[PDB]
């Protein structure tokens, strides 16, 4: 029995405050569990690199605690970081062999987490290049990290690209983790691995020190077994950073503790739109989404059916903006952090020179396509960026919210995990693209399982609605508690 299985941040903090546990002992527990499950047994491959300073940091936090000098709710809490997020002295590789020895200084959000007292356990594997390398890619695979596996059923996909962070949290390999989303990359693997994932409004959390895809859509976000844990993490990482102009665009930026929004009455009087989307009829879904609507109502919410007409009509425009933004953003990142690659051409050339190890399972067609883009002054890009955002936000989520005076929209996040195959992902559908493309907050909470595989309930709101989304998600979670632990089905 793993003694800290399913234990919240608040409870770990309580055990430490009482002296029954400390950071060093807790960190040792996770390290030993990683040793037992990650590259042997079920071979989850969630962790791409351990932090050589993890135990040094744990010991520092415990020494501080013994002097009665705490940093807050995350003091001594071990967590994992997706390996597109800079954190010394580890590499930040995006899963690529080209960056296996590239060890840039801490990302802004990592500096914040460390000052908050969190212990960085290590980095987690991801779909190589945040799944922007090929349309034939296999989710959760990278050359440097191998194949991340779903702990519910290790033959099946963890989704991604925040694959290792989702898996690690679900399998109790750390307390909490950080992921990043461009479109789906937090909430998809969170849902698929039966955990909570929160993708904030773009700009709430700094993107500085993260290997980027999209200035318009990218955001880091917390991944955790519970909403309370996710809220604690968000409190620590939210804030303005002059390095990231997107964080200057937040109106009424105020010091805010999101754990104050953990109200079991948080759904009373709320109005929720149940999105009329194809995933409602996904095989096995109707009983779950029906039960979820019912539980929302039992918690005191009003739940009404709502359309988001032409859901996905931004797809073409989004693909275009991502290609352009990936080239421009990556090349800027490589320059800023003095990486050993400086261009997308360099990366493409590296991969061909290392084809046996990098290109054996699938190609790099999307890298090539992005590299072909003329740059950010192309009016085609400008129009695509503007169109995608307008369709998904003002004309999508906002129009639906306004027309029915709603606080949030909900839908099943995605379908269930699919077999890991050389052919690449057999993707079932999504309801998270609107929020990702709008740059608006979304949050997935476990709502049950189909055939023993987790499914999530996705909440979405307008820009800067995280406090309210968190209240509503928490109130839902507390009366359902639909997460079950994985048990590594064969």
């Amino acid at each position: 029995p793993f003694p800290y299985a399913e234990t919240d941040v608040a409870d770990l903090q309580a055990r430490m405050t009482a002296g029954e546990l400390d950071s060093t002992t807790l960190t040792q527990a996770y390290l030993q569990r990683i040793a037992a499950l990650d590259r042997t047994g079920p071979r989850l491959h969630a962790v791409i690199e351990l932090n050589p300073d993890a135990l040094k940091e744990a010991a520092e936090r415990d020494r501080e605690r013994r002097d009665g000098r705490l940093r807050g709710p995350l003091h001594g809490i071990p967590l994992l970081l997706k390996d597109n997020i800079n954190a010394a002295p580890m590499a930040t590789s995006a899963g690529s062999l080209a960056l296996q020895d590239f060890r840039p200084d801490d990302a802004y959000l990592v500096r914040r987490l460390r000052d908050a007292g969190a212990v960085v356990l290590g980095k987690t594997n991801l779909s190589e290049w945040m799944n922007f390398r090929s349309n034939n890619s296999i989710s959760g695979w990278s050359a440097r990290g191998g194949q991340t596996r779903n702990p519910y059923r290790p033959s099946h996909s963890p989704c991604g690209s925040s694959s290792g962070s989702a898996v690690a949290v679900a399998a109790n390999l750390a307390s909490v983790a950080i992921g990043t989303e461009t479109d789906g990359s937090i909430v998809c693997p969170a849902a698929i691995n039966g955990v909570v994932g929160l993708k904030p409004t773009v700009g709430l959390v700094s993107r500085d020190g993260i290997i980027p895809i999209s200035f318009s859509q990218d955001t880091p976000g917390p991944m955790a077994r519970s909403v309370a844990d996710a809220a604690a993490v968000l409190t620590a990482i939210a804030g303005r950073d002059p390095a990231d102009p997107a964080t200057a665009t937040m109106p009424g930026r105020a010091v805010y503790d999101y754990t104050a929004r953990l109200d079991p009455q948080g759904l009373r009087g709320k109005r929720i739109g149940l999105l009329q989307v194809p995933l409602l009829k996904y095989r096995g879904m109707p009983p779950l989404i029906e039960q979820a609507a019912t539980e929302l109502r039992r918690a005191g919410a009003v739940v009404v059916p709502v359309e988001l007409p032409n859901y996905g009509a931004w797809a073409e425009a989004e693909r275009t903006l991502l290609l352009y933004e990936f080239k421009a953003g990556l090349e800027r990142y490589f320059n800023t952090h003095r990486a050993p690659l400086r261009s997308l051409a360099d990366l493409i050339a590296f991969n061909q020179a290392h084809s046996k190890q990098e290109l054996a399972l699938f190609g790099q067609e999307l890298l090539v396509e992005a590299d072909a883009t003329a740059g950010l002054a192309d009016p085609a890009y400008i129009r695509a960026r503007s169109d995608a955002r307008r369709l998904a936000g003002p004309e999508g989520i906002d129009a639906a919210l306004a027309a029915h005076q709603l606080d949030a929209l909900v839908a099943p996040t995605t379908g269930v995990a699919w077999p890991i195959r050389p052919e690449g992902d057999d993707f079932p559908g999504e309801s998270y693209s609107a929020a990702a493309v709008a740059g608006y907050p979304s949050l997935t909470v476990p709502m049950g399982q189909i055939d023993g595989l987790p499914v999530g309930l996705l909440f979405m709101g307008t820009a800067w609605s995280e406090p309210k989304l968190i209240e509503m998600a928490y109130a839902y979670e507390q009366r359902t508690r639909a997460r079950r632990p994985p048990h590594f089905d064969t």
